[PDB]
This record gives C-alpha cells, structure tokens and sequence, in this order.
C-alpha cells in the first residue's frame, strides 16, 4: 500500500574529540537531534534552526555534509531520513526543550538505545568515525 | 520546493559501477549519472529504485538488495534535490540501455573520468569507501 514520505532531518554533531550529539527525548530511546521540514526549506536550512530551538547551536547549512540516510516503513508513513555531520558550530549544546544530552565515542554507541528506524545509522556512523 | 530522486549503485562482482549518460537532449544532457529517478506517489524509495532499474535496464532487483549509501542534497534554481543513494549487488537480468542511454561500467578510481551533475559529484569519495 502506497505511503506519503516522511522527511526528518538528522545532525551528529561531533566534538573535536570525535564524541557525537545525542538527545533522549523526554518522558511521556536516544536520537539523533533534528525534526520535520517546513515549506521553502532545504533540509539543510531545517536542520540549522532545529539546532538551534533544540540545542542554542549556531551553524551554516555549509558546515553541514551529508553522511548518510534511514529509510523506514511505518503504517501511516513511510521515514526518510538523512544525517548531516557537523563539526563545527557557535554556542554550546544546552537542552532547551527538556531532553536530556550525551556526548558518546564511537565504540559506545550501541550502549545507547534508539529506535529500530535510527539503528542502522550507527555502523555508518562508527565507520564514519 | 524538494524533489526526491533514488540513484542505485550497481556494483558488480569485479567492483565495477554502472553509470549512465543522459540523452540529448534533456537537462544535463552529456553528463553520466547513476540511474534512478523521480518517484511516484506512495512508492518508498526502495520500491522506485527497483521500478526504474526495471524501466531503465531492464535489470531485476528486490528492495531488500538496497543499502543505503548516501545522499545529495543540492540547490538547483527551481527546486531543491534530494537524493537518495543505493548500493545494490544483487539482482537479475544483465544491464541493458533501453531509453536511450549510453551505459559504463567504470571501475572506482576512474569515476573522475566520467562528468557528472555537480551535486552528484560529492557522492563519488562516499562510494570510494564503501566500496
Ligand atoms: N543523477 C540524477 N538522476 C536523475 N535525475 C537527476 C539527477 N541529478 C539531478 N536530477 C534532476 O532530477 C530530475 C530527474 O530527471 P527526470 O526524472 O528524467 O526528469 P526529466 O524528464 O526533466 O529529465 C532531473 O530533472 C534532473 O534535473
């Protein structure tokens, strides 16, 4: 049965350490930061002020380079995801809508559960690293 | 506004890619690209790559034969591309051009040899790795 796709922009921000961004989201599973697209945006130019409303981080749709993407079936949509990586960025990442953040080393990864749709970025994201 | 296109990587087993050469005379005429195409409403990515390889090729795959690889995401003046990029090592029928096209199977090194749209340009280091 044919489904709208569902466009979600994802960032790993990355330290100078290699320690990528990730977000838990709030009571009531970790992932990448990012949202919905709106009308007229890149998905670059979404992700840019998702991390800002999300996180206080300030940066250029040019400093983002895609990594790679999620691609998943749900019943109402299906999800197409793609990850940018960010290395640089003004500000520091302060949880702004009540999350809670971690910075974590590529090999800890899968110590942090995601949902299955975001599962696969991580050995992209490790060989990345 | 965004259009969504899929491009398949076809690798085969001596690690050659599959380019193909747009025809004159549509936009971007004489560059290569990896094959693919818009998709229709309510396909997943998957399921318009494997209708295109079909269309385009005549080469038979599955969705479950698609990895994804990468993507580009490039600012063209109408509208926006976002493309999708899969690795496929697997499938049925040999590569035949059916509309049109000129076909490559370019091993990874001389991918620089081959012109392609600028926005399709930075997947080629992403598919270097891979490979
Ligand atoms: N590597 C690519 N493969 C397919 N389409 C691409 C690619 N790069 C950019 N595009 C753009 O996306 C559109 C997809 O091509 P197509 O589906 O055949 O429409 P058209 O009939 O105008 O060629 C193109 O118009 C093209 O400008």
């Amino acid at each position: 049965l044919g489904l709208p796709i569902l466009l979600v922009t994802a960032a790993a921000l990355i330290d100078p350490d290699g320690r990528v961004l990730l977000a838990q989201r709030p009571p009531g599973l970790w992932e990448f930061p990012g949202g919905k697209l709106e009308p007229g945006e890149t998905p670059e130019a979404a992700l840019v002020r998702e991390l800002a409303e999300e996180l206080g981080v300030d940066t250029r749709a040019s400093c983002l380079a895609p990594l790679a993407f999620a691609s998943h079936s749900y019943d109402t949509f299906h999800l197409l995801m793609p990850l940018y990586a960010c290395r640089s960025w003004r500000g520091r990442a302060t949880a702004r809508e009540g999350q809670t953040l971690a910075w974590v080393r590529a090999e800890r990864l899968r110590e942090y559960p995601m949902p299955p749709a975001d599962l696969p970025l991580i050995p992209i994201l490790q060989d990345w690293l």
